[PDB]
């Protein structure tokens, strides 16, 4: 028995864009790490205009938590589905090796749970997802998708070989919605899973996310959610997107360091200005503040930003450093 | 006269998702290796439901055939139009050098053939494709594309610059179709080309495919025709798409190494869950099977994979690793 | 005072795909490199067909002028909007740092001007476009962006450190437009900016460009605009594509050395057939031309490309390579 040998740690899951505490260092040897997460079916409202949708969710939010471990480790979930769902759900972790990322062996329906482990063999930023057979794109794009965290033990490099140490992480889900219209272009809603699954399905088949949006709604990483930071703090800012390609960009800044496609035994792009990030994939994006300030975080299709939602905010504390930027004169008469 | 003095050596093709037999590390010196292509016309159903297009072929498949020599043999190829198709024809090689990679000099009426030679200076897998002059987008979006693999001449390396060889290849050509449909949302369907040459420009205008599919249907890759390996084989997966990017992704399993965009003097990417092949491009992952079992093989724009057709399946013989993955507690009643 | 103790340089730029001299190589140490733009709203025509909109420019051109300076010059901008225009407008660089890259301390009503500074920090080619509160993917995809190449002092190197140097250099922009249609599918015309507004915006969130074109029209780089080169020259070419993914390619070539996402620190991805530039980002390709004729440079969804607009061409002078490619038999009756 090796692994009963080994050390468990039980992780308490936070909601994102936070994520849960951990040592970027590894202070221990391999663990067991144990997680738990209650899949909520539960209505979402996505817009300003109160558009309603029925979310599927890990444990209430879109997109899921953050799940952080590192290399070698083990990941032991308990994922329970309550008897107050109505549908059949599972989970597969990119992260993982075997039986389709897990999706094979955790098919609950209501009322049951189930407990995976898997060996976290490659390090890197990993989706996770929900995909029953037969409708995996319609859980993905209902919300019930997110990220693992899987770090080098020695914590981040650069491109040299050197440690990279962030300041504060943040986790930014991005998810494409496909809400059904109609013939005159509002949305519908329906009345049972089964009486939308068939326009969940023309809808989807448009390939034309009809939001696209942060943390499960439109400006919810703004106002009093904006990320926070302070000039000269270090950020890693881990961005996933299950479904759909996005491309991240920091207004106002960089990706000093970006693994755009999220493994770490690569070495990073220096000093994006925008990455893409493939639909299936998390990315990870290493940025030192300089300037004071609002950013804006953007996927840069910028219709799909600011038209459709995918848009968040920063708010930066601290000095402002001329050299770096000025208004020689200010906008005025010609 | 260099070019006579080489050995000349005939290769005979085969279908994909199969590629004809070939020495990763080069056993001669430079050739001339010598193919045939014959176009071929012909109707495809495409999906369960029965949709009929008419195809525009090389050798018969889609995706044509993937052909194999090293850097700095020459590629010659003999390419036949028969007087049983109705359109001009050539072929471009995005692995070639000069004359729109060959599409300025194979044009071919139906009754001729022709024969190109090209070197080929650079390692990597590249695209091949028809491109009528006025025609382009048309030809390839009826099916009339394939790939191309030069290899280096002492095979593969990894990112320090080792060996990796693999045991089995396999060549996923994925096709977006633009079956023209009514106002009501049904295909169309033609009576001659140039009946539905404006509709199929519309269609494509659409940017919107009605199909996207691996070696040529819905469900190809399945069943019988599922890929195929066992645990601990390294497989090299060939991946082409001439028109429109794609995400691929082995559920389950990963990229071990990865050339996303397909070119062999640059290091692979490592551990990729995900990775972007853009349109016009061919790219190839490495992954040694470590868990048996049933795999899809995807574009994990889950939408396109799964409701439009892009999915594929491995079955992988062998043992289970339970350290790597294991039902701790199997689905049951809370 | 640091600053006031540089030189000043005054640059007159030129319209693309002309890029304004410079030397890849500073001559120099760190200047305050001035630059004046002037902005232009004006009719333009941009298809066979006459399809008219309104553009929105920098210095009177889709897409603005290529910027040039070296890493840590400072760029000094006089931004001025004449009182002929209608709108507000603003300049965002992604090669700055703070103020949403400038755009927060460069709004001008018409009749304003203003001088904004910043310290170019990081080495690439860069986006630039308009970003008014509110109305940036609409400004944007008016055709109101440009790029900024900010050189290593000591000019480009390839992957192994050695110089790459080129001859020539082009600057493609590439600008999907999103001209709207009514429902049989023909353009809508407007009277005001105001009145367009909401049908831009509607036409936008289809995320289906109408056009996509390279220097502002359809053809624009054809006929008697075409790139020109020689045999044996090194040619960059600089691509942008500031709010959609692109897949540059040339038909008959490759990027030898390509920087991809833009960014002169990291090493560049060699011998690409197709290279993915996500939008919200500008990438560089070299390549040394071997061959005479012409050439197509495309993005390579060839939908856009030869469908939307997305090609231009080089006309290349010199002795045809028989050993790299030839006819062995010319197209003839089988
Ligand atoms: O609801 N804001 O447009
Ligand atoms: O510990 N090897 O998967
Ligand atoms: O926080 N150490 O760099
Ligand atoms: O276009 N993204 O899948
Ligand atoms: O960088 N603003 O799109
Ligand atoms: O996975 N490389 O970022
Ligand atoms: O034909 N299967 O849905
Ligand atoms: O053999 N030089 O192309
Ligand atoms: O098959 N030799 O690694
Ligand atoms: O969206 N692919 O061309
Ligand atoms: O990894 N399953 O999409
Ligand atoms: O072409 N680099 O994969
Ligand atoms: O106007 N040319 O199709
Ligand atoms: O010169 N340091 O930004
Ligand atoms: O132009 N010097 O390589
Ligand atoms: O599909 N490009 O944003
Ligand atoms: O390479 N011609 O698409
Ligand atoms: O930014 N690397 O091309
Ligand atoms: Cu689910
Ligand atoms: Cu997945
Ligand atoms: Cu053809
Ligand atoms: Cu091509
Ligand atoms: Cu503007
Ligand atoms: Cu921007």
């Amino acid at each position: 028995v090796d692994i009963s040998t080994l050390p468990r740690v039980k992780v308490d899951l936070v909601k994102p864009p936070f994520v849960h505490a951990h040592d970027q260092v590894a202070k221990t040897g391999p663990r067991v790490v144990e997680f738990t997460m209650t899949i909520e079916e539960k209505k979402l409202v996505i817009d300003r205009e109160g558009t309603e949708i029925h979310a599927m969710t890990f444990n209430g939010s879109v997109p899921g938590p953050l799940m952080v471990v590192h290399e070698n480790d083990y990941v032991e979930l308990r994922l329970i589905n309550p008897d107050t769902n109505t549908l059949l759900h599972n989970i597969d972790f990119h992260a993982a090796t075997g039986a389709l990322g897990g999706g094979a062996l955790t098919q609950v329906n209501p009322g049951e749970e189930t407990t995976l482990r898997f060996k976290a063999t490659k390090p890197g930023v990993f989706v996770y997802h929900c995909a029953p057979e037969g409708m995996v794109p319609w859980h993905v794009t209902s919300g019930m998708n997110g990220a693992i965290m899987v770090l080098p033990r020695d914590g981040l490099k650069d491109e040299k070989g050197q440690p990279l140490t962030y300041d504060k992480i943040y986790y930014v889900g991005e998810q494409d919605f496909y809400v059904p219209k109609d013939e005159a272009g509002n949305y519908k809603k329906y009345e049972t899973p089964g009486e939308a699954y068939e326009d969940a399905v023309k809808a989807m088949r448009t390939l034309t996310p009809t939001h696209i949006v942060f943390n499960g709604a439109v400006g919810a990483l703004t106002g009093d959610h904006a990320l926070t930071a302070a000039v000269g703090e270090r950020v890693l800012v881990v961005h996933s997107q299950a479904n759909r390609d996005t491309r991240p960009h920091l207004i106002g800044g960089h990706g000093d360091y970006v693994w755009a496609t999220g493994k770490f035994r690569n070495p990073p792009d220096l000093d994006q200005e925008t990455w893409l990030i493939p639909g299936g994939t998390a990315g990870a994006a290493f940025y030192t503040f300089r300037q004071p300030g609002v950013y804006a975080y953007v996927n840069h299709n910028l219709i799909e930003a600011f038209e459709l939602g995918a848009a968040g905010h920063f708010k930066v504390t601290g000095e402002w450093n001329d050299d770096l930027m000025t208004s020689v004169v200010k906008p005025a008469s010609m």
